[PDB]
């Protein structure tokens, strides 16, 4: 059968989040009240049910712009945007509130289950 | 400080894999002879120095077409594609000189030293 490459998956997130950072092949700005967020539409669909529910419909597939819930924190949203492109979530007592409302709103289910357990854990 | 997802970049390769099965933001198209196979750039480039090399280049990183070398196998191509989006090396003795072949023209280091392990295992 197939050689299975345990650090591939992470070496690809590793080289998506330097094209992010040099902003090469990012198509779409996601606006969180007076900050934006440059991003890939194919890891922010591969990460949030939100953006997997826009993205897929045919009808919103090549908007360049998203704007988000006005009420939406951009700290939690920007924690929640690194989380996506590097696997590591920085959850402290001072924004787990922030970081698991903004994880509901993008439909995060693990990071919603996560911000749960340290909740529980606190 | 950060808590690790140890399965979420495995689960954004697979989401990735997902999309490219149902050509949502694909933006290229790879002509391997009388072969072709989309993908999505910003994998391409995570994945092999070949496109890397290409897409980084301004002249380059809006071409929606990509014409291979002649010479390169359609298979050897495939195996590798399929390879990018899964983690997964499908390396047999009636392939491993294509793949092997293939994975150097498109500067893909870490699969190259592996066909050089499968050879030496042999
Ligand atoms: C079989 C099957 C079913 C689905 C919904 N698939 C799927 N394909 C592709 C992508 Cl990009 C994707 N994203 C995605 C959707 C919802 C949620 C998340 C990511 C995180 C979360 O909490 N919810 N989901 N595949
Ligand atoms: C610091 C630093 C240096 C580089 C070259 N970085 C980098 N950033 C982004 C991407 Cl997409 C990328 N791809 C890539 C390049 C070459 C090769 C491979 C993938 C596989 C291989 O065998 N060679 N490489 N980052």
């Amino acid at each position: 059968s197939q050689i299975q490459f345990t650090r591939h998956a992470s070496d690809v997130l590793l080289n998506l989040n330097r094209l992010r950072s040099r902003d090469i092949l990012t198509d779409v700005v996601i606006v969180v009240s007076r900050e934006q967020f440059r991003a890939h539409k194919t890891v922010l669909m591969a990460c949030s049910g939100l953006f997997y529910s826009i993205f897929t419909d045919q009808l919103k597939r090549n908007l360049s712009v998203i704007n988000l819930d006005p009420e939406i924190n951009p700290e939690g949203f920007n924690i929640l945007l690194d989380f996506m492109y590097t696997s590591r979530l920085n959850l402290r007592e001072g924004n787990i509130m922030a970081v698991m409302a903004t994880a509901m709103y993008l439909q995060m289910e693990h990071v919603v289950d996560t911000c749960r357990k340290f909740i529980k854990a606190s």
